[PDB]
DNA sequence: GGATGTATATATCTGACACGTGCCTGGAGACTAGGGAGTAATCCCCTTGGCGGTTAAAACGCGGGGGACAGCGCGTACGTG
């Protein structure tokens, strides 16, 4: 993913781990990026490697 | 025996150089003020990398026909003496 694309409607339920290669200046973009996979109904424990 | 081509010596031209001279303009020395270098603050404009959405402009393909170009004639206007 490019971090600032796709809006808030991207559904990524099947993924488990999120790796942030480049840290954003705005942390809310990173929170939205990790909430792409941490949506309601996720069946796995999500970890983020920065 | 008369006439002809070449070789060293002296007078004259001719630009360049040594010397003379004026004078005026550039250089040496001193002083000063101000123009520019440096510093700090503030705020607006520009840079590089991204995103989203509109949409009008750009790209591509194809028919066809108008125009560029080649060939030929001619007669006149310009070259030449």
């Amino acid at each position: 993913l490019s971090t600032r694309a796709g809006g808030l409607g991207i559904n990524l339920m099947t993924a488990d781990t999120v790796v942030i290669f480049d840290s954003d200046w705005n942390p809310q973009a990173d929170l939205q990026a990790m909430a792409r996979a941490h949506r309601i109904g996720q069946k796995n424990h999500v970890m983020v490697y920065r």
